[PDB]
């Protein structure tokens, strides 16, 4: 059946608005971008040492506008880059992360060290602080710091990133009604990776995984109006195609900009196969939408995997 209208529905239910139009998101991540200020001042001053200084931009989903509201019990995720004036050969990145660690010692629960950021958790929502150096004072690149407390040499350096260079790519990729539906189906996949796969570990695709593979591959479908099932369709079909035959199969995407990482490299070869079978999963439910005669068919088939916010219709 023809499912546009349930789309555009399901669209609404699941859109949460960008950084410029979201008071209560600019609020939620200046209160930590505060606390960061105010911490870097005590933890500093009790040194004897000049507190560091920072530059805030905004980073993710809600600075692309590819925002979605997590399901009951879940958590968002505010999505802030610190550019510490500093020079990158002048600190160890995991000692600077230890900055950011201890000025939040008193906010909320506190903060954790993880490989790219320093996240504060709050009441459902969390706040990943990824912490770059200063271009100028770093030879003229933007570096973030890597490498976890107690990590081996290997294991931590300051790499060179361009999350400004993706939001562009991103942005620029289309505009007007076709960014739109980039930008919906976007948000589709976010669902149906809250409602399929576990927060647990690597198991889920991540977020910008799939705003990389839709960079790669999303086309825009329209006609007699956009057609969102079909652009989901051929978008997954595109994926699947893209799987190859290593130790098992595997979707190996690049970050279209520095560092040009595999951004689903974190996932098993387990969770690469079941991702595929999902994947396989959610096609077929697709293909289903478009050949039930009943709407009220097509919308559960739909359903099943966009969770219980995809309405479907009676009779």
């Amino acid at each position: 059946a023809p499912v546009q209208k349930q789309f555009r529905e399901f669209h609404d239910r699941i859109k949460l608005a960008q950084y410029d139009e979201n008071q209560t998101l600019r609020d939620e991540r200046d209160a930590v971008l505060t606390a960061v200020r105010e911490g870097l001042k005590k933890v500093f001053a009790d040194r004897g040492e000049a507190a560091p200084t920072f530059t805030p931009f905004n980073q993710g989903s809600y600075a692309m506008n590819t925002g979605v509201k997590p399901l009951e019990g879940g958590e968002y995720d505010i999505d802030v880059g610190i550019i510490l004036n500093i020079a990158k050969d002048d600190h160890d990145p995991v000692e600077v992360k230890k900055w950011i660690r201890d000025a939040l010692k008193d906010y909320g629960n506190g903060a954790e060290i993880r490989r790219s950021c320093v996240t504060v958790f709050k009441p459902g929502y969390h706040v990943d602080l990824a912490v770059y150096a200063d271009p100028e004072l770093s030879g003229g690149t933007l570096c973030i710091a890597k490498g976890k407390e107690n990590s081996g040499d290997e294991h931590r350096l300051w790499q060179i990133s361009d999350p400004q260079g993706f939001q562009d790519r991103i942005a620029s990729k289309l505009s007007g009604d076709d960014a739109a539906q980039f930008r919906r189906c976007i948000r589709y996949l976010k669902r149906w990776r809250d409602f399929r796969f576990s927060s647990d570990g690597n198991a889920a695709p991540l977020g910008i995984g799939l705003t990389a593979a839709a960079y790669w591959w999303f086309q825009v479908s329209k006609g007699s109006g956009y057609d969102d099932r079909d652009a989901l369709e051929q978008f997954v079909q595109t994926m699947l195609d893209n799987f190859h035959d290593g130790s098992g199969p595997r979707l190996t995407v690049e970050l279209p900009v520095q560092p040009y990482n595999d951004v689903f490299e974190k996932m098993t070869g387990m969770q690469m196969e079941s991702f595929k079978s999902k994947l396989q999963a959610l096609l077929n439910a697709l293909k289903t939408a478009k050949s039930r005669l009943e709407l009220h068919d097509a919308c559960k088939a739909l359903a099943d995997h966009f969770g219980s916010e995809f309405p479907v219709p009676e009779k």
